[PDB]
């Protein structure tokens, strides 16, 4: 549980927005990229990895679970790559929900900043430190520190 | 002392690595940007504070410290932004210390990926995973329960 991860790609202003959610606590870490290729999916994983304890990613779709860089970048930071299918059929609507409300953040905050990195990563912050009550963050580090403590 | 950070700059390969390091735990974030502006080190900021408590940053150096973009960043994330002075005059070569560590490390991947921005994301995770028998990332997580429980 505390190591798993799902990425998941929206799209917004023509860019793209990749997002990786801990399941367990719904925190998340988002990137703009020009468009999801192999090799920013793989340069995003191993960034994750460096920063929190990442076992397991649901992948979010086909191209980057064949992706050969995607692979590569999983061997090198001990990541199990797995697919993202709603094997529980409530996973789609919790994904579309959370690019939803993502977007909804994205907006309150979008005339705070001139470039839409910016409002992404106030976004990240906003929805991370949210109380509903504990935030994201605290239950992210909560179970983790759980998991041997 | 769990919401302390501190900034540090170092250069390699004529680009600029900007660190932050987790001062309790040594764990660290990084990124490679052309060179250290306001702007950069704002983003930079408002990246970490996103992802973990950050309550207070010791800045890198007086240029940040008096910059108005990250004094921006600072007041929208709610970050006391301090001074990084070795009042502790031993604060000055543990600095430098962990730069040359972490170049070594950058060296021991280098030969791995083509860009530079690629090999810190590694060198990164190398530090954060290292067990020293607890790794920084353990520590941090700890560090940071231990004051929410
Ligand atoms: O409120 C949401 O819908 C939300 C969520 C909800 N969420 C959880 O709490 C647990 C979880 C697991 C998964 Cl697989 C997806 C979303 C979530 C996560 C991240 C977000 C969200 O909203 C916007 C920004 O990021
Ligand atoms: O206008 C922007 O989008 C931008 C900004 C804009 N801005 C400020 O000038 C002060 C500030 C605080 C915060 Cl909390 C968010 C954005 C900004 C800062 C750094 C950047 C930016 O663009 C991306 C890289 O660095
Ligand atoms: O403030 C939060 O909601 C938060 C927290 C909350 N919190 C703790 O549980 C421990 C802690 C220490 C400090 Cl000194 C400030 C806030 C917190 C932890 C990690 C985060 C947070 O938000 C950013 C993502 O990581
Ligand atoms: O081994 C080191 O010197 C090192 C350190 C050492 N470190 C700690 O453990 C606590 C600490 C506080 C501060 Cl203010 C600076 C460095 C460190 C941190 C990060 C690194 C390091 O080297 C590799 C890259 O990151
Ligand atoms: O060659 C690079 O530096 C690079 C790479 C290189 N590379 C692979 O092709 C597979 C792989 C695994 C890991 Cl663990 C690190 C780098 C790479 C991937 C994504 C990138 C890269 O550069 C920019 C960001 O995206
Ligand atoms: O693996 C580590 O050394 C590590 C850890 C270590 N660890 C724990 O304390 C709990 C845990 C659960 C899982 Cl499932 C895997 C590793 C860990 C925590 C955070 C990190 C780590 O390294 C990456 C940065 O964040």
């Amino acid at each position: 549980s505390p190591g798993i991860w799902q990425l998941d790609c929206t799209h917004l202003e023509g860019k793209v927005i990749l997002v990786a959610v801990h399941v367990a606590s719904g925190y998340i870490e988002a990137e703009v990229i020009p468009a999801e290729t192999g090799q920013e999916t793989a340069y995003f994983l191993l960034k994750l990895a460096g920063r929190w304890p990442v076992k397991t990613v649901h992948t979010d779709n086909g191209s980057n679970f064949t992706s050969t860089t995607v692979k590569a970048a999983c061997w090198w930071a001990g990541i199990k790559q797995e697919d993202g299918i709603p094997y529980n059929p409530q996973s789609q609507g919790v994904i579309e929900s959370m690019n939803k409300e993502l977007k909804k953040i994205i907006g309150q905050v979008r005339d705070q900043a001139e470039h839409l990195k910016t409002a992404v990563q106030m976004a990240v912050f906003i929805h991370n430190h949210k109380r509903k009550g504990y935030s994201a963050g605290e239950r992210i580090v909560d179970i983790i520190a759980t998991d041997i403590q």
